[PDB]
């Protein structure tokens, strides 16, 4: 397959909609990743939030072809793979390459926020690598305006990853966005220390959810983080989403300014 002046080489990965396919360029050479969509009003408005995105830690936008039923979404490639697969299974990762993955998450955070848009859906799925091992938040299907002429819209909308969702979505018929990608970003944080999830999701029935809030830390995966990142870890995933801390006092925090190295 091929489009235009574009080669499709090798499947990145496959989401609800659509497939990431890798296009090389015939005539510069030059590697992309194409989004590859079949078949309304969400395309539309994800073509539109990706036009806005101009930052370092997030999938930058070059454009779109139309060629009938298929759209082809020209995005940023990053050869480093995801951030899923740099987290080994029960272990996670080395505590200084889980404090820079976890600064530049944070930068592209803040970046999305402070032009109105919510990702709500951050995973290490969505957290891709580039060559310099950079982090980039990717995949904009879920991501909505939250803020639109300094004027904050609530959400509704039930969306995101069970395991990483905060609790207000499920039992908050409205609920601001800010503090739910801060929830999310939490639960990445204790992928990355833990190499495990917590819970399924942060719901009454859960027993796993209950002993958190029991601070039973004696149980994992709590007992695999070291107190400075748990201690981090502790202020993120509160249930109520006024009293979780927010991310200028999340770059205040002393594991997030502690020197690591190694
Ligand atoms: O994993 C699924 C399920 O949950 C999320 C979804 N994912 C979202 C990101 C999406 C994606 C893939 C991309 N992959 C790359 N590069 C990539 C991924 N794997 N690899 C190869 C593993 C390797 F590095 F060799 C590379 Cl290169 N670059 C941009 C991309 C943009 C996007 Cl939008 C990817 F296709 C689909």
């Amino acid at each position: 397959p091929f489009v235009e002046d574009w080669d499709l080489v090798q499947t990145l990965g496959e989401g609800a909609y659509g497939e990431v396919q890798l296009a090389v360029n015939r005539v510069t050479e030059e590697a992309v990743a194409v989004k590859i969509v079949d078949m309304p009003e969400n395309i539309k408005k994800e073509i539109c939030i990706l036009k806005m995105l101009n930052h370092e830690n997030v999938i930058k936008f070059y454009g779109h072809r139309r060629e009938g039923n298929i759209q082809y979404l020209f995005m940023e490639l990053a050869s480093g793979g995801s951030l899923f697969d740099r987290i080994e299974p029960d272990i996670g990762m080395p505590e200084p390459d889980a404090q820079r993955f976890f600064h530049q998450l944070m930068a592209g955070v803040v970046y999305l926020h402070g032009i109105g848009i919510t990702h709500r859906d951050i995973k290490p799925h969505n957290l891709l690598l580039d060559e310099r091992d950079n982090l980039k938040i990717a995949d904009y299907s879920l991501a909505t305006v939250f803020r639109y002429n300094n004027r904050e819209r609530l959400l509704n909308k039930m969306c995101g990853t069970l395991p990483y969702v905060a609790p207000e979505l499920l039992k908050r018929r409205e609920f601001h966005a800010e503090p739910v990608d801060v929830w999310s970003c939490g639960i990445v944080l204790t992928a990355m220390l833990a190499g495990e999830l917590p819970w399924d999701q942060p719901s009454d029935s859960c027993q796993e959810y209950s002993d958190w809030k029991e601070k039973k830390t004696y149980l994992n995966p709590w007992k695999k983080i070291d107190s400075a990142p748990l201690a981090l870890l502790h202020k993120i995933l509160v249930e109520n989403p006024s009293a979780r801390i927010t991310i200028p006092d999340i770059k205040k925090d002393r594991w997030y300014n502690k020197p690591l190295k190694k």
